[PDB]
């Protein structure tokens, strides 16, 4: 399936060296400026050597640059597109307190965010309503990723921008939510 099909998204890592990935069904998308065939649809299988669908992704900010994907009650985390030793694990040992089957997550420029219906989770290396914390970002979303001073939140094929000084959805033309084909990818009209 293209990139640009409209269709909604199910994960994306974090913005990490200019490139994230998003998942969509049994296909992983690498979204970098430098692509020779940006968003080619590579198989999650062929590229993380696992199934999809997956729930959602975080990358971490350090050096390391960790990147970890949900499914189910299980996370997988690699270094460098490589399986690390003695993966999958539980959610349930790796992040105490963070539900199995989440929504989304993000990785700020250490917390991570976890979201699954209307709450949402800080995991550090008790939930709140995401209405409530993200002024403008609906009860549930499909996926969240982190850029260097916003948070983007998926909802089917539209997304929303929240600054993170302010956490508010910015005030923008046409106003968010709008579609992540046209207005986040620049997909071609
Ligand atoms: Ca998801
Ligand atoms: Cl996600
Ligand atoms: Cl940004
Ligand atoms: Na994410």
């Amino acid at each position: 399936m293209e990139l640009c099909s409209g269709k909604p998204f199910d994960a994306f890592t974090d913005l990490k060296n200019g490139s994230l990935f998003a998942f969509r069904g049994q296909y992983s998308y690498e979204l970098d400026e430098k692509a020779v065939r940006p968003g080619y649809p590579k198989l999650i299988r062929d590229v993380w050597g696992i199934e999809g669908p997956i729930d959602a992704a975080f990358t971490r900010i350090n050096s390391q640059g960790k990147t970890y994907l949900f499914k189910g009650s299980q996370y997988w985390r690699f270094e460098d597109g490589v399986l690390d030793p003695d993966y999958p694990r539980n959610i349930s040992d790796g992040f105490d307190g963070i539900p199995d089957n989440v929504d989304a997550a993000l990785a700020l420029p250490e917390r991570v965010y976890f979201f699954k219906g209307k709450q949402y989770w800080e995991y550090q290396f008790q939930p709140q309503f995401i209405s409530r914390d993200w002024h403008g970002v609906p009860g549930q979303v499909d996926a969240a990723m982190a850029g260097r001073i916003s948070v983007f939140f998926f909802s089917g094929d539209k997304y929303y921008r929240v600054n993170l000084r302010t956490r508010r959805v910015d005030t923008v033309d046409p106003p968010y939510p709008r579609s992540i084909a046209q207005y986040w990818l620049g997909c071609p009209a």
